[PDB]
């Protein structure tokens, strides 16, 4: 066989074992969403109960005659931020799919250029 | 100018299809993944559409009850906004964690694999 040859499938898989560093590089990324994701949607869930809780007190103010417009201060002020409670959840999960998506498709590349290779020998008599 | 073993050879082909079938599974996971971001897309909105219409209608409601309205029919309300915003997302939490599962599966094997391809073909190497 070619000395060349046989370089270039090392070469290969050396690219594999970069490539496999980085995909187990993204398996933590994608823990690390799964537990933003979990945590986020968790605390949502209890904070909307503590909302709903609280409404009654809310009620017992304005039957006291408070003011409601400082009733929508007080909830928009406890609460709005409920609609940021994933934060970057999605430009993060966006960046992980396409790094994710860059490295197994490498290793597509890399493992049709093992097999031609590889095969190419298996075809030397 | 090298010398192979065939047997050897026919070795890393069984390596080699081995990794081409973990490919085809991580490329699995990369569209689990995309389809997972696009329904955290689309839930979210109407995670922030639910949430704006409960912050709105909360103190609506509580002049509502001063002004006489039906008490029971604002509490029902309040409680079914609040039930479908507890499940906007669905089983997201559960779906997202069985992927991240099936990806680390999928990457220790590469690992696996990878260290025995490094061996695999340095071993071919005989001389003269």
């Amino acid at each position: 066989v070619d000395a060349n040859r046989i370089d270039y499938l090392l070469n290969l898989v050396s690219e594999t074992v970069i490539t496999k560093a980085s995909l187990n590089q993204s398996t933590i990324e994608f823990a690390e969403l799964y537990d933003k994701f979990q945590n986020s949607s968790t605390i949502y869930k209890d904070k909307t109960r503590r909302l709903l809780d609280k409404m009654p007190e809310y009620l017992e103010k304005i039957q006291q005659g408070y003011d409601i417009n400082s009733i929508k201060q007080d909830v928009l002020n406890e609460y709005s931020s409920l609609l940021e409670v994933f934060g970057d959840f999605d430009s993060l999960m966006k960046a992980a799919v396409t790094k994710f998506k860059s490295s197994s498709q490498n290793l597509g590349r890399i493992s049709g250029e093992l097999q031609e290779g590889v095969m190419k020998i298996r075809m030397v008599p």
